């Protein structure tokens, strides 16, 4: 509330109170955080990102978005965890150290700010966007099916109603265009890595196509590696591979555009649980969920630092 050590991060927080963190932060590591709107929302909410750099001119970046999918609110907290956890661990972790003092971090908190508010207003389970319009009474496009990468393929559906909808055309959402602008405009992008939950997962790409990336042996070593050290804290059990192959097709993901971009270290996480809970985790697994969680993401940003 009025510090970002006085924040409770065992517990699961609005839009506002986010956003305030957001300042608290920035207010407290002036020199490390900078925070970015990139756009707007379909209602008109502002879209931030989170930048953490130790200077430079336009360093080579790791993108990290959660929260996409609104009732997947394991993902703000750990956003909002990680916040803290850059903060903590620069100069602290010699790992971290040479990752930030090389490469910036950008992290979006809130990808689906008006589907987020509508998880806390509504209806918990809201996964959606909120933009309207057309001839439907349905709101709200699937954010993870937006992207131009086989948009519109199968592994998405053409109804409005459907939780599953791709929208009108490739980067209808501005939650989504918001994001391509940002990253095509940089243009150093080394790692894209979005996060997700539930049913524990590290996946690369492709969900649309049954091709097999080029850079397949090493993205498989690394979401190896990354598993392997997520499981060293508390024993949680991950499956990795390519989306198509792990789970299903899908078109209009996040991780194949990213990819198909040139940005080689593209990366979905796929929280915790297995079912048990499913998208209603116990506050009490935040922190647990948060700390392994990390440890993939070093690794994969350690990897990245080193190639
Ligand atoms: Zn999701």
């Amino acid at each position: 509330a009025r510090s970002t050590n006085t924040f409770n991060y065992a517990t699961y927080h609005t839009l506002d109170e986010i956003y305030d963190f957001m300042d608290l932060l920035v207010a407290q590591h002036p020199e490390l955080v900078s925070k970015l709107q990139i756009g707007r929302s379909y209602e008109g909410r502002p879209i931030y990102v989170l930048k953490f750099s130790t200077g430079g001119s336009n360093r080579p970046a790791i993108w990290i978005d959660l929260g996409i999918h609104s009732r997947e609110w394991i993902t703000q907290a750990t956003g909002v965890w990680f916040a803290k956890k850059f903060t903590e661990n620069y100069g602290q972790n010699p790992s971290f150290t040479a990752i930030l003092d090389s490469m910036d971090i950008f992290l979006e908190i809130v990808t689906n700010p008006n589907g987020f508010a509508f998880t806390h207003s509504e209806n918990r389970l809201w996964r959606k966007t909120r933009s309207v319009t057309s001839s439907s009474l349905c709101v709200g496009v699937d954010a993870n099916r937006n992207w131009d990468a086989g948009f519109g393929k199968a592994g998405a559906s053409s109804s409005p109603c459907s939780e599953t909808y791709h929208g009108k055309y490739a980067n209808s959402e501005v939650e989504v265009k918001s994001i391509v602008d940002f990253v095509k405009n940089h243009g150093n992008f080394k790692a894209f890595l979005s996060i997700h939950s539930y049913s524990q997962l590290l996946l690369y790409p492709y969900g649309y196509t049954t091709q097999s990336i080029p850079d397949k042996t090493e993205l498989n070593q690394v979401a190896k590696s990354a598993v392997a050290a997520l499981k060293s804290l508390y024993g949680t059990s991950y499956k990795y591979g390519s989306i198509i192959t792990t789970i299903y097709q899908a078109s209009g993901g996040s991780i194949d555009w990213s990819y198909n971009q040139g940005i080689k270290y593209s990366f979905t996480f796929e929280l915790r649980d297995t079912g048990r809970y499913g998208f209603l985790l116990p506050a009490s697994q935040i922190i647990p969920t948060a700390q392994e969680t990390w440890l993939g993401v070093l690794t994969i940003m350690e990897h990245t630092v080193n190639n």
